[PDB]
RNA sequence: ACAU
DNA sequence: CGATGT
């Protein structure tokens, strides 16, 4: 209903599906760029969406940070509360390295704890979440 | 049919 | 038009 602009806004931005994968984090209320990955050959849409959210629990957790994070993405919310990224792509050699990062970020989640919300950006209501990349 |  | 996901 209402956003809470006291939060943290995290997206994925690629060229190709699957393709070159990046993410940033944003301060919700003035768009401030937080965190930037640099970006990774060969990965999907919702895996980077996902390793956004994770580095955003990170990001705030090591700040003391009770802020939310936003995602738009409803299958990286998932997983992200299943602690597993359910992501059908190929384990080759040229996914190697997304793959590694999926993985430590499931590690990540099941040896640590937090309590940040993670809350669904209504794009159909409030447009663009602030973190995207403006390619659509 | 909804979310990317 | 193509792809990734629940
Ligand atoms: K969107
Ligand atoms: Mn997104
Ligand atoms: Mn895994
Ligand atoms: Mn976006
Ligand atoms: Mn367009
Ligand atoms: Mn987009
Ligand atoms: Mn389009």
């Amino acid at each position: 209903e209402e956003i809470i602009w006291e939060s943290l806004s995290v997206d994925v931005g690629s060229q190709g599906n699957p393709g070159i994968v990046e993410y940033k984090g944003v301060d919700t209320k003035t768009g401030e760029v937080l965190f930037e990955r640099e970006p990774i050959p060969i990965g999907t849409n919702n895996m980077g969406e996902f390793l956004a959210i994770v580095h955003g629990l990170r990001y705030l957790k090591e700040r003391n940070s009770r802020k939310p994070i936003y995602s738009d993405s409803q299958t990286a919310i998932k997983w992200v509360k299943d602690k597993k990224a359910k992501s059908t792509l190929v384990r080759n050699e040229e996914t190697a390295l997304i793959w590694k990062l999926v993985d430590e970020a499931e590690e990540w989640l099941n040896t640590h704890t937090y309590e940040t919300p993670i809350l669904k950006w209504q794009t159909d209501k409030w447009g663009e979440i602030k973190a995207d990349y403006g390619r659509k």
